[PDB]
């Protein structure tokens, strides 16, 4: 599914991401925009052979099992394909683990480089929330 900006904001809010670990909703929307262009089906391979999945580009090296990332962890205890669903629940639940692991949203390179330090509230401006 390709979410609209406000549609995703509302879904993320409903799933408890607003202010989760201190990160306002606009951070999460911004991260999703630049990680996946709001596309739940986005996948991208990494140099190391892991792959990033879904709207938040969660990495099979650590977070999910895709069966082809040898020696990797599955800290979210999910098949990576679950992160591609139109239902963002699995992505959100796994993102909550990631963001809680000590590094905050710096786990998401696009967030670091394109959202952090910007007016992220712009990403939810105009949305009925
Ligand atoms: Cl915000
Ligand atoms: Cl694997
Ligand atoms: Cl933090
Ligand atoms: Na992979
Ligand atoms: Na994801």
């Amino acid at each position: 599914k390709v979410f609209g900006r406000c549609e995703l904001a509302a879904a993320m809010k409903r799933h408890g991401l607003d202010n989760y670990r201190g990160y306002s909703l606009g951070n999460w929307v911004c991260a999703a925009k630049f990680e996946s262009n709001f596309n739940t089906q986005a996948t991208n391979r990494n140099t190391d052979g892991s792959t990033d999945y879904g709207i938040l580009q969660i990495n099979s090296r650590w977070w999910c099992n895709d069966g082809r990332t040898p020696g990797s962890r599955n800290l979210c205890n999910i098949p990576c394909s679950a992160l591609l669903s139109s239902d963002i629940t699995a992505s959100v639940n796994c993102a909550k683990k990631i963001v809680s692991d000590g590094n905050g949203m710096n786990a998401w390179v696009a967030w670091r480089n394109r959202c952090k330090g910007t007016d992220v509230q712009a990403w939810i401006r105009g949305c009925r929330l």
